[PDB]
C-alpha cells in the first residue's frame, strides 16, 4: 500500500539572527534565534511514499532538481526513513510560493511543510516540538515555521534539545506588517548554509557577534511582552546589521549587500524622521524587509515606491496559525 502527505508552510524571517552553526551534521546553531512568520510567502509540499521506488525524487516548481540538490534530499529522506521505522523511498512534488534560494526563507517553508507531510503520510503523530525537531534536521530556520507569529529556536545542546517554540504576543502579531524590498529574484551566489559555515569557521567578528546576541534576544523578549515597537525595531536592527557584518570579518570577506539594500535603508530612516516608525532586517542575500505597524504600511510603502518599481514592493502580514495539511 502506498502513504501520501501534504502540507502548507509559510516562511519566516529572523528578527534575532540564526547565523552560524555548533553542530554541523545536526544543525545544532550556536545560538538562540527569534523570528516572525509570514503568510504572504508559503511552501506546498506534497510526498508520495511507494514500494515501487527505488530512490527518492524531489519536483521543485515544476522541475526535476540537480543531483547536488537530489543529494541533499536523499540525507535527509534517510532521516525520516530511520525515525519511520521503514525503508521506503519517496516522491517530492513542490511548489515554492516564494522566490527560491533567494534570501526570502524558501529554506524555513520548505522543510516545515515537507516534514509535516511526513508526518500525515507515515502516521506518526509527532508532536509539534518533534515536528519542529524534523524541520530542524533539513533547515535550521525550518524549526520555527512549524509555528505562527514570533517564534524562538531554543539551540538546545544535542538533537533532542535543540528545537522551537511559539510565543505569546497576545496577538501583537495582529497589528504588525513586513513590507519587502525586492532587489534581486534569483539564487544568491553563496547559499545560507556555506555563507554561514565560512562566516562561523573564520570569521574575526563572530566572537563579537555571540557577545551580543542573548543580550538582544531578552531586550527583544521583553519588547514582545511590552509591545514597544520602537524598543524592539532598534534591536533587531542593530542585531541584523551585526550579523552581517560578521561577513566582513571572514576569512576571505563578503557581502550580500548591494547598493540598493543600502538606499532602501535610508528610505526607512528617512521615514523615521517624518515620523513613520519602522525598521529594516536582511536574511541572507540583498533583499530587504522593513517591519512597520499596520497603521503606517501604506505611507512607508509608498515612500519605497518613489524610488522603487512596483515590481519589487510587497507588503506581508504576519500570520497568527501555525503549519496546516491540506
Ligand atoms: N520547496 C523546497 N523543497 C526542497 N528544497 C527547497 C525548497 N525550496 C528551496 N529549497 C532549497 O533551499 C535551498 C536554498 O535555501 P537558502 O540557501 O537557505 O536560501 P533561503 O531560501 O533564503 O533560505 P534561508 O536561509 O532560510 S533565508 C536550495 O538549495 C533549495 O534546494
Ligand atoms: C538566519 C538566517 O539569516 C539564515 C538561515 O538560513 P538557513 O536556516 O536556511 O540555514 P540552514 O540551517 O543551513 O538551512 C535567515 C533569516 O531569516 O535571517
Amino acid at each position: 500500500m502506498v502513504k501520501s502527505g501534504k502540507a502548507r508552510a509559510h516562511t519566516n524571517i529572523a528578527l534575532i539572527k540564526y547565523w552560524g552553526k555548533a553542530d554541523e551534521t545536526y544543525i545544532i546553531p550556536m545560538n538562540n534565534s527569534l523570528s516572525v512568520t509570514l503568510d504572504r510567502f508559503y511552501t506546498e509540499t506534497k510526498v508520495t511514499f511507494d514500494p515501487d521506488f527505488t530512490e527518492d525524487c524531489l519536483i521543485l516548481n515544476g522541475n526535476e532538481v540537480n543531483a547536488k540538490e537530489k543529494e541533499k534530499i536523499q540525507n535527509y529522506m534517510n532521516i525520516v526513513r530511520d525515525l519511520a521505522g521503514n525503508r521506503l523511498h519517496a516522491r517530492i512534488e513542490s511548489e515554492n510560493y516564494v522566490p527560491t534560494a533567494a534570501g526570502l526563507a524558501s529554506s524555513a517553508s520548505a522543510y516545515a511543510a515537507l516534514a509535516a507531510a511526513c508526518n500525515e503520510a507515515l502516521s506518526l503523530n509527532l508532536s509539534d516540538t518533534d515536528l519542529s525537531r524534523l524541520a530542524r534536521r533539513g533547515s535550521g530556520s525550518a524549526s520555527r515555521s512549524i509555528f505562527g507569529g514570533f517564534a524562538e529556536w531554543e539551540k538546545g545542546h544535542d538533537d533532542l534539545t535543540s528545537y522551537a517554540h511559539g510565543i505569546n504576543s497576545n496577538g501583537w502579531e495582529k497589528d504588525l506588517s513586513m513590507i519587502f524590498v525586492v532587489i534581486n529574484n534569483q539564487s544568491k551566489k553563496v547559499s545560507s548554509r556555506s555563507g554561514m559555515s565560512l562566516t562561523r569557521d573564520t570569521s574575526r567578528f563572530y566572537q563579537y557577534w555571540l557577545d551580543h546576541v542573548d543580550e538582544d534576544l531578552n531586550e527583544a523578549k521583553e519588547a514582545v511582552k511590552n509591545q514597544d515597537f520602537q524598543r524592539l525595531g532598534e534591536v533587531i536592527e542593530a542585531n541584523g546589521l551585526r550579523m552581517h557584518a560578521t561577513n566582513l570579518g571572514a576569512q576571505p570577506p563578503f557581502t550580500y549587500l548591494v547598493q540598493e539594500s543600502y538606499d532602501a535603508m535610508a528610505i526607512v530612516e528617512q521615514c523615521r524622521k517624518a515620523n513613520l516608525p519602522c525598521y529594516f532586517t536582511m536574511a541572507a542575500g540583498p533583499n530587504v524587509k522593513v517591519l512597520v505597524e499596520k497603521k503606517n504600511k501604506q505611507a512607508v510603502m509608498e515612500q519605497f515606491l518613489k524610488v522603487f518599481d512596483e515590481s519589487k514592493i510587497i507588503a506581508s502580514d504576519i500570520i497568527s496559525s501555525g503549519v496546516e495539511i491540506i
